[PDB]
C-alpha cells in the first residue's frame, strides 16, 4: 500500500522552555512567545508554545494530540512555506512546541504595516499560500481552517501556514470528509462545508478565496457587522465580499472564482500558482497602490530586535 511516514517528534522536558507573553489568544486557543534553554547545551532559542486549559476532559487532550500527529507528519520530505513542529511537552495540559516567526501571523502585519507594504509583496505572497497548500494537497490533507490570522511571518519575503488543529488527514479514496463539529470559522467556510457540513479540497480553496480578500483588504473583517447565524442563508442569495478597492478587475475575477457554488468550477492550487506567478512579474499593472514605487520594507532582513 503507502509509504510508511518514519519522521519523529522530540518530545522535550518543560524544565527547559520559559514563556514570556502571549502572542494570540481565543476561547480554543493560548498560544505564547516564549524562549526555550535546550537542555545541557550552549544555545537559546526563542520558539511559540500553545497550550489548553488543564486536562479536566481526556477528549481534550486528545484533540491537542490530534493537532500534534498532523503537524508531525508533514516534515515528510519537508517544505519551506509550511510550518514544523519541533516539540512537545507533557503536563496536565499538552503544550506544543512550534518554531517562532516574529514578525507574527501575517494578519496582524498587514493591519499595522499597511504603508510601505509592496504592490510586489502581496502578489508574492499569495505565490507562497498556493505553494504552501498545494504542498497539503500533494499529501492528501486538507488544512481545513485556512485564514488570513493562520499565515505566519518569518521574513517579509517569507511566509508559512499553521495551526492544523481542525484540519484532518485523508486516506486514499475518501475524497471528501464530514464531522459533527461544535466549533468552526463559519464566514472562512464554503457553502457545502456550511450546510452539508462537507469538507473538500476545493473547500480549502474557497477559505484562500477569503484570505486574499483580507490581503488586499489590509486586514479588514470579511463581512463587516454582520451575525455568524445569518451568513449560511445570505451566500446562496449570491452575495460575495465586495471588491477590495486597490484590485485590478483581473485580481478580483480569480477571488470570486474561488466563491463559485460548484466545488468544480473552483480554480485547483496549481492554477493559483501559476496565475499569481504569472501577474508578479509585472504587479504594477495588476494591482494600483498609491505611491507604490519606492515602499519601505527590507530586503536582507536587517534588525527587528526591538520589542
Ligand atoms: C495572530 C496571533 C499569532 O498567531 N501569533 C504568532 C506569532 C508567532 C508564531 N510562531 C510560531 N507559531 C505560531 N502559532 C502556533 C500555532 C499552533 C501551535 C503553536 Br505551538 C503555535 C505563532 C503565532
Amino acid at each position: 500500500g503507502e509509504a510508511p511516514n518514519q519522521a519523529l517528534l522530540r518530545i522535550l522536558k518543560e524544565t527547559e522552555f520559559k514563556k514570556i507573553k502571549v502572542l494570540g489568544s481565543g476561547a480554543f486557543g493560548t498560544v505564547y512567545k516564549g524562549l526555550w534553554i535546550p537542555e545541557g547545551e550552549k544555545v537559546k532559542i526563542p520558539v511559540a508554545i500553545k497550550e489548553l486549559r488543564e486536562a479536566t476532559s481526556p477528549k481534550a487532550n486528545k484533540e491537542i494530540l490530534d493537532e500534534a500527529y498532523v503537524m508531525a507528519s508533514v516534515d515528510n520530505p519537508g517544505n519551506p512555506h509550511v510550518c514544523r513542529l519541533l516539540g512537545i511537552c507533557l503536563t496536565s495540559t499538552v503544550q506544543l512546541i512550534t518554531q517562532l516567526m516574529p514578525f507574527g501571523c501575517l494578519l496582524d502585519y498587514v493591519r499595522e504595516h499597511k504603508d510601505n507594504i509592496g504592490s510586489q509583496y502581496l502578489l508574492n505572497w499569495c505565490v507562497q499560500i498556493a505553494k504552501g497548500m498545494n504542498y497539503l494537497e500533494d499529501r492528501r490533507l486538507v488544512h481545513r481552517d485556512l485564514a488570513a490570522r493562520n499565515v505566519l511571518v518569518k521574513t517579509p519575503q517569507h511566509v508559512k501556514i499553521t495551526d492544523f488543529g481542525l484540519a484532518k488527514l485523508l486516506g486514499a479514496e475518501e475524497k471528501e470528509y464530514h464531522a459533527e463539529g461544535g466549533k468552526v470559522p463559519i464566514k472562512w467556510m464554503a457553502l457545502e462545508s456550511i450546510l452539508h457540513r462537507i469538507y473538500t479540497h476545493q473547500s480549502d480553496v474557497w477559505s484562500y478565496g477569503v484570505t486574499v480578500w483580507e490581503l488586499m483588504t489590509f486586514g479588514s473583517k470579511p463581512y463587516d457587522g454582520i451575525p455568524a447565524s445569518e451568513i449560511s442563508s445570505i451566500l446562496e442569495k449570491g452575495e460575495r465580499l465586495p471588491q477590495p478597492p486597490i484590485c485590478t478587475i483581473d485580481v478580483y475575477m480569480i477571488m470570486v472564482k474561488c466563491w463559485m457554488i460548484d466545488a468544480d468550477s473552483r480554480p485547483k492550487f496549481r492554477e493559483l500558482i501559476i496565475e499569481f506567478s504569472k501577474m508578479a512579474r509585472d504587479p504594477q499593472r495588476y494591482l494600483v497602490i498609491q505611491g507604490d514605487e519606492r515602499m519601505h520594507l527590507p530586503s536582507p532582513t536587517d534588525s527587528n530586535f526591538y520589542r
